[PDB]
C-alpha cells in the first residue's frame, strides 16, 4: 500500500522538482533528526559567564542568541514547504474534477503552469529572505569568547560558549545546502521557461 | 490502505474547510512538537531569584506562571477540535442510514448545514474567548525581570526569566495564526451564507 | 484496512456508547499522554522541606503523596474500561456462533442486554468509588505550604510543593470529566430502559 | 490485515485461556509499561544514607535491594510466556500437517491434551515458585528506615528510601492478580479434566 | 500482510533452527531491550573513588571496564546472526533461480546442506569464541571494592561499584542461555548427520 | 505489502551490491543507533580539566574534539549512500519510460552501464577521501591524557578525557568495516569488468 501512496503523491511532476524532494528529503529533513539536533542539546547548560552576580548568565545567554539555530531552521523549512503542498492539493483537485466529467462524459498552459510558476517564485523569495535574516542577525560564526554589556550585569562581562567549532561547520553545511536550492530552482525555472 | 482511509475521512467537506484543516494540522500539530516544545524544557530548572530563603524559588515560580503556554495550548488546539469531529461523526451516521436505505430500497437545505453552522459558531466562540483569557492573564510579552511579593519570601525579591525573547516571539506567532483561522472562519461563513 | 478494523470494532453499539467512547478517548487517554504527564514531571526534585537533618524530605514527601494522581488516573481509566471489553468479547463469541450456526443451517431481549446492563452498572459504581476514594484521600485543591510532623525528622517542618495551582486546575478538569461521564451513564441507561 | 492475524493467533483455544491471555495483556504488559515503571525512576538517585564515608550508599543500597522488583517481574512475565508460546507452535504445526495432508488427499484426546496439560501445570508450578522466592527474599512491604552493616562503612548506618508507600501499594496489587492468575489456572484444569 | 511476510522468511527451515531462532528473539533481543540495558544506565555516574585528586575516577573506572557488557553482548549477538542471514539469502536466490526455471520450462545433499553446516560451525565457534573472551576479560562476577593502581593517581585507590550484584544475576543468567544455544546447535547438528 | 515494496526496490541489482547493500544496513545504520550512539552520550559532561580559571574546560574541550565521531560517521554514511539513490531512481525512470513504450506499442551495454561505473567511483573515492581526512585530524587512538594550551587558560593545562580504550575499539571496528566496503567495491567493479 505504501509504494501505491507513494505512487499518488509523486507521479506527475518535474524530474528537477524531484530532485529538489530528494534534497529537501535526504538532506535537510533526516540531516535535522539525526545529529544535529544532539549539538544542540546541552545548550543553556554549558554556557558559563565569569562573574557572581546572581542571573548574570540568563540575560546575557539571551542577549548572545535570540533564537537558536534549530528552530530558526525548523521555521525556515516549514515556510518553504507550504507552496508545494499548495500546488499539490490544486492539482489534485482538478485532476479529480476532470476525472469525475471524464467518468461523466463516457456513460453518456493554463491555470496549472500560472501556479507552478507562482509556487516557485514564492519559494525562492522566501529562501533569499531567510539568508538575509541570517546574514543580518548572526554572521556566518561562532566565537569562543562573548562580551556581555546588559543590566543588572556590572560594566561588561566575559562569556564562553559552548563548542563553537562543531555549530560553524554545521552552519556552513546548511548555507551550502540552501545556496544549492536556491539555484536548482532558478536553473528548473529556466528550464521550463524556454521551452516556449 | 492509508490513502482510502484518507478519502474516506476527507472527500466531503468544503474547500475552506480543507485549507483550515491544513492550518490545522501543518501550523499547529506541526509547530507544537517539533520545535515550540523543546523551548519550554529547562523552564524551572533555570528560573532563578536573588536570595538565600529556602523555598522561595518555588512560590514566586507558581506566582509568575499559573500555568505554561504549552499545556494552555494543547488544551485550545483540543477545545476546537470537538465540533469537527461531532460533526463529521453526525454526518457519517446519516450517510451510513441513506446508503443502508438505498440499498434495501434496490432491492425491491437540513439537518446538515444546521449542524455545520453549529460547529462554525462554537469553533468561533472558544477561540475568540481564548484569546481574551490570554490577553487578560500574561499580556503578549514576558519581561526578563519579575518582582515576586508572596509569602513566605521577604518584602519584594527579583527574580529572572529563562530566554524571555524566544518565548516572546513564539506567543506572537501563534496570536498571528489564531487570527488568521478566526478570520478564516467568518470568511468561510459569508461564502457558504450568501448563496442563498 | 485500518477503516475495516474500526468498522468491525465499532459498528455495534448504541450512540451514547459512542460519544461515551469518545469523552473516553479524546478526553481521558489524550490528555493524559500528552500535557498533563508532564506537568508531574519534576515532582520530587523540585520538593524542598526547610531543615538540615539528612532523609527528612523522604519521609515529608511520603506523608504527603501516598500516591501520586497520575498513576491514581491511570488505575482509574484501566478499571472502568475492561467492562466495555467484556461486554464486546462476549457480544463478539455470541455473533461468531450465530453466524456459524447461520452458515451451517444455509448449507442445509436476553443475555445481551443483561450483560449491557452488568457493564453499565459496574462502570458507574468503579466511578463513584473512585472519587469517593479521592474525595477521602487529597481533596480538591493543593496548598503550597505543608505542616510535616513525622519522625525522624524534629518537631514540625514546612515544606513547599511544586507549582500548586496548574495541579489544581488539572484536577477540577478532572473532576469535571468524571461527572460528565457519571451522568451520562445514567442518561443513557433511562434512555435504555424506559424503551419498554 | 491486523484483524485477520488476531483471528489466526487467536482463534483456536480455551475461553478460560482467553480471559487468562486478557488478564495477561491488559492487566500485566499494560501495567507495568504505563505507570508502575516511572514508580522505580528515581531509584538510586534519592537513596541517602546518613554518614560521611565516601562510598557507603552505595554498598548499603546494593545490600538492600539485591535486584530491583521492576526487573523481577519482567522475569516472571517472561517465564510464564514460553509454554503458552510453545504449545501455539505445536499446535500451527500439526494443523499445517494437516492441513497439508486433507489437501493431498482432497487431490487423489492425543498429543494436543498432553502438551496442554503439561504446559497448564508448568505455569502454575512456575508462578507458585516466583512467588515463593519474592516472599523470602523481600516479603510484601517496605519500611522507610533501613539499618544497614557492611563494610566499609562504620557500625551500623541508617538509610532512608524513597516513597515507600506507594511501592507498598504495587507491590501488593501484583500479588493479588498473580492469585487470581494461579487460582484461574486451577480453575480450568478442573474444567476441562471432569469433563471425561 | 505481516503473516504472510514471515511465512515468506520462516517457513522452510528445521524445527530445531525454528526453536533456536525463538530463543534468539524471545530471550536474547527482548530481554537486552527491555530490562537489562536500564541497569547499566548509570554507570559513570554512580562509580566513585575515594580520594581528592582531580581525573583519578576517569582512569580507574577506564582501567576497570575495558568495555561495558552490553555493547559487548550486542556484539555477540550481531556476529552470530550474520550466517543465519548469509544462508538465507543464498537459499533465497536459489529458490528463486529454480522457480524462474521451472517457469520458463512450464511454457515450452548438495551446495544447501554444505551452506547449512558451514553456517552452523561458524555460529558454533563464533559462540566458544566470546566466551572465552569473556571468561578472559572479567570472569563471572563482580566485586563491590575495585583496587586501583594507575598513574596519575597515588600509590593505591579504592573504589566502589553500582550494584554488583544485579549485574552479576544478568551476567550468570547470559551465561546460562549462551550454553543452552552452544548446546542446542551441537544437537541439531547430530541430529540432521545421523540421518544417512 | 512490505515484502513486495523490497521486491520492487531491490529485484533488479548485482550480488555484489546486494552483499553491500547487507553490509550498509546490518553492520553501518544498525551498529550506529543501537551501541555506539550511547557511548558518546556523557561526552561533554565527563570531560574534566585541572585548573579553577573559570571556562577554561569549554575552550581546552573544543580543541580537543574539533568534531565529535559520530556525527562524522553519519555524514560518512550520507555522503555515501546518494549515488546508490541516483543510479535507482534513473534506472527506475528509464525502466517506467520503457514499460510505457512497450504497453503503447503492445496495443498497436549503455546509459545504464555508464551510471554504474559513475556511482562506484564516486563512492569509492568519498570513502577514501573520508579515510583521509580522519586519518589526517585524529588518528586511530584516543589517549587519556590531553595537554591544552590555549587561551585565556594559563600556559598548560592537563585534561583527562572519558573511558578513552572503548571509544577506540569502536574506531577500529568502524575503520576496519570501511576498509572492507572500499575493497569490495574494487572487487564488484573488476568482476563486472573483465566480462568484456
Amino acid at each position: 500500500a505504501l509504494g501505491k501512496l507513494l505512487d499518488k503523491v509523486q507521479a506527475y511532476s518535474t524530474a528537477g522538482g524531484k530532485v529538489w524532494l530528494s534534497v529537501l528529503f535526504i538532506f535537510r529533513i533526516l540531516l535535522l533528526g539525526t545529529a544535529v539536533e544532539s549539538a544542540w542539546g546541552d545548550e543553556q547548560s554549558a554556557f558559563r559567564c565569569n562573574t557572581q552576580q546572581p542571573g548574570c548568565e540568563n540575560v546575557c545567554y539571551d542577549k548572545s542568541f535570540p533564537i537558536s539555530h534549530v528552530r530558526f531552521w525548523v521555521l525556515q523549512i516549514i515556510f518553504v514547504s507550504v507552496p508545494t503542498l499548495l500546488y499539490l492539493a490544486h492539482v489534485f483537485y482538478v485532476m479529480r474534477k476532470e476525472e469525475k466529467l471524464n467518468k461523466k462524459e463516457e456513460e453518456l498552459r493554463g491555470g496549472l503552469l500560472r501556479t507552478y510558476i507562482i509556487s516557485i517564485l514564492f519559494k525562492s523569495i522566501f529562501e533569499v529572505a531567510f539568508l538575509l535574516i541570517q546574514w543580518y542577525i548572526y554572521g556566518f560564526s561562532l566565537s569562543a569568547v562573548y562580551t556581555c554589556k546588559r543590566d543588572p550585569c556590572p560594566h561588561q562581562v566575559d562569556c564562553f560558549l559552548s563548542r563553537p567549532t562543531e555549530k560553524t561547520i554545521f552552519i556552513i553545511f546548511m548555507l551550502v545546502v540552501s545556496l544549492v536550492s536556491l539555484a536548482l530552482n532558478i536553473i528548473e525555472l529556466f528550464y521550463v521557461f524556454f521551452k516556449g
